[PDB]
């Protein structure tokens, strides 16, 4: 939406719709306190993800992976935000009868 | 009715009758805040459908799907709704004795 | 009565006796905020009627049927109000001790 | 008594005696707010009968029956009000032991 | 007394002493609101009788009588009043201990 | 005493004694709001005997009789209060131990 | 004592003491507000007797007796009062054990 | 003491001691409110005595006795008091053990 | 002490000593308001004495006893006050463990 | 100490010491509000002693014995005061616990 | 301390160390409101000791004993406090776990 | 992020970033008190580390370590934090399932 | 500390530290409101010591010994204390799980 | 930190870096309000140690031990401070899960 996103959405809007670019698409298993995630280069402000405090560590490339696993179930959030380019690809798919976390995204970003 | 129906209705209305351009049927199983779907262009503001928060992902054309499932009964609310041109056809025939979803609809929905 | 009738009756009234035209015979199972049916053209505004929010979905001809159906009790509540020409017949008959709905109706209309 | 009775008698009264024009006998089991029945012509104001909000529908002539039935006993309200000319003929014996509606009347009735 | 007697009398008095024309016995089972009954011509006003509401119906000449029947006792309760001229008899003897019932009346009324 | 005894005597006073005439031994079993029986010719104002409301009714001569009778017991009251001339012998032995009812009177009673 | 004793005692005092005049003996039963009894011939004002309200009744001579009985004791209570001449003699001797009533008086009474 | 005694004494006390003429010995069982009995020939004012109110009534002379007994013993309680010239000897013993009724008195009186 | 005693004591005391005229001794049981007893000839005001209120009766001589008996115990309580000249002599020896009454005294009195 | 002690001591005190004259041993068996005994001439004022009330009474001499005897222990309170010379020996041996009698005196007093 | 002591010390305190005259060693079981003993020849003013009042009595010298024993355990309180001169030797060994009165003192005491 | 961190984060954020220099990687097992660890040369100012109140004490070379280690489970809590140059290496793993510590950091830290 | 030390010290402290000569060591079991012991020779104010009021009595030299004993414990308090020369050597050991009174001193004590 | 350290730290900190002159290592189990222990030489001020109040007593050269115990554990607090030179080794091992006690320090201080 907005540069920052800093929405919680409160849920899926009027995504105001894009090329790629600016917008992403954070969902998958979020909440916890993702203003926006991706864009812009400027102070998003930060987020958590995987409604979790965990995230990967080792970095990927430049632009690196972050990985909250969120419960057991299956919760491959990536954010591979380093702030270079930028490729990740989440799904959902935990306690089936779930928020339906079904629908996967995948998020493009760049900031060029 | 209006461009942004922005309404519950409460419930159906004085439908402002027209040719199928800007009013749409956007019935079906429905409640979860929608203001209006379909038109205008401008923000409606957005809807949820299907009383949750799911909805389809895959692109089917441009305009492209949306389906929430809303119960396990037969819960085939879509929304095609891109903003290019537009078909969907919803029908709705859940718990047997409901509150009549039984009547479906169609929408067309040119923006042009 | 008036234009739009506007009005629970409370019950029959004075019922401004005319020639068929303006006043209709909206009477069968009735009570969901029917302002007026038929008459005017202009908002009535809008009925409920069969004291639901079933109503019937298929056009009939340019008027077409709408029909709540009550309870489970014939409750062939039509109202084929288009807003062209008009044709309905109601009856009723539903739990036979009821306030009585035995003698029934029919509706002409013409809004010209 | 005035042109629209208007009344809840409460009960008989000095009944303005007449010749059998303007004042009839409206009398039979009633209650449910009758202002007057038969004249005016102009607004009684309306009343319903039987103490019920049942009446004949059939036309009879011009001038044409409604028939509410108060309760199982015998009860044959008719008033035959169409503001034609007017013939109906009350009578009542319902719960024998009642309070006397044994007496039975008869209406006359012109407006002219 | 009065014109109009007007009065619950308390019970009997300083009855005006008369020749039978003004005043009449109005006396019997009485109490159910009558003013006066017989005279005067205007409105007196009106009674009802037998402390209850039930009155003759038939007429029997002009003056024509009214017959409240009070309990199952004998309760010949009758006022003949039409205002022609007038013969009624009354009698009474009902519970047999009762508020002496006992002596009986009749009833002359010219008003002319 | 005065013209209207008017009292409740409380009981027997300082009758002002008399030639017969004026003042009246209207004693007996009395009670029931018997301001003066016999005179004046004025307004007594009017009296009820025997505590009760009961009272002859036949007219004995032109001054006539009346008789509430109290109780069972011996309740010979007679009031032969017409207005005439007047004659009337009462006497009084109720519930033999009463309050003293034994003795009894006589009453004469001119207006003239 | 005065002229009218018009007093309860409270009991026996300085009885004025006479020659047998003015004051009489009032006493015997007593207490039923007597004023005096006697004396005056102006009003005492009245004396019930005996504590009752029984009198004698016959007419002794011109003066004449009256005679409440207090219970079921002696109690000749004489008041030949009249207001002529008077002479009684009363005598006292009821619940032996009593407020002395054993002394009995005599009265005389000149008014003259 | 003084003129009327008027006292209860409280009791006996700086008895104003004399020759025999005005004060008396009134004692004796006395109390019942009598003030001073003998003395004055002016209203004492008057006594009642023995703490009753029974008193002699036989006249002994012209001053002649009054003798309330108290209780069942000796209770010869004398006031010969008339007023003329007096004579009267108490004594007292009555329950034996009591408020020292035992010394006796006896009284002159002359008013003379 | 004083003239008049006037005291409870209020036990003895600086006894203004004296020679035995004015000053008497009083004691013996007492305590019944005496204040003085002997002197003044004036008012002592007066005693009762043996906190009883007996006392002799017969005349000594002139001067002459008095003798309230206290209780059952000897209880020779004289005081010969006449007022002439006096002569007594108590003792007191009632309930043996008593409050001191043992000591006995003696009273001179002149008033002279 | 002073002239009249006139103390509750509270106990012994900086005995004003003297020679025997003025200040005597007033102490023994005390507490019977004794203001001083002996001294001065003019009223101490005056003492109860052995904190009873009795005390010897026969004269001894001039000065005289006084002993009230407290309890029933050895308690010889000797106080000859009379008031001419003077010579007392008390001495105490009570309950022989007791706030120690033991000790005893002896009284000088001149008054001279 | 001071001229008069005047002091519950509370305890022992910076004794103002003497030659012996002044201050003495009042000490030994004490507490029974001693202001000072010994000196001054002035008013200390006094003291009771031994916690008790008792004190010895027969005279030593001139100057001469008092003691006071206080219980039943060694208590040889003394102060032979005459003043003249003046010799006393205390001990204590009472209850012999006690508030040490184990050490014991001699006084010394010249007023000269 | 800033120069003293002096924050608890809340948790991880918009970590400002860098080139190795400033910002140093604090985190692994922390919570008690740690404004910033690392930089500044001033005043962080300090950090508990660990959630405990231990640490390394040996002198490791220059710089030299600390080590609270939290819970019995793995907690090589260093912080070699000297403010010389700066070499430290932590993991965590603690309670297998925890707020996850399990990525492990390393610190670099110029302070040149 | 200061000259009056005046202090309970709290505890020991900051104890000034010297030559031996004003400060002395005045611990051992203590806290019976000793100001300071050994210096000033004005006035400490006192002490007492051994948490007691017991204390040596015997003199030794001049300057002589006290010896409160605390409890059963060894305890021995001495507080040479004359204020002449001065040599005490305390030392302690009670309940040998105390609040170490284990360490014991010594006291010099020059005036001079 | 500051000369006087005068703080409970509250626990470590920004231990102001030295050389070892003014800062010494003043930790070991210490808490009893230790301001400051080893420098400065001017007040501390002072400090409990062990947070006990024993310390050591004799005096081991000029500067010289003092060594509180604390518990029963090993606790060598020594604090040799004298104000001349200082030598202290602590160490520390109590309870052997404790707050970490383990490492153990050394004290220099010069005050030179």
């Amino acid at each position: 939406l907005e540069v920052g996103r800093n929405s919680p959405y409160d849920y899926r809007i009027k995504s105001v719709v894009y090329n790629p670019v600016n917008v992403v698409k954070i969902d998958a298993v979020a909440g916890v306190a993702t203003h926006i995630v991706v864009a812009p280069d400027e102070t998003y402000i930060t987020h958590a993800f995987g409604d979790s405090e965990s995230r990967t560590f080792a970095h990927k490339m430049n632009h690196f992976f972050v990985k909250p696993k969120q419960a057991m179930s299956d919760t491959n959030l990536v954010i591979v935000t380093d702030k270079r380019t930028y490729n990740i690809v989440l799904h959902f798919i935990g306690e089936e009868t779930k928020k339906n976390a079904d629908g996967t995204v995948s998020k493009s970003f760049i900031e060029t």
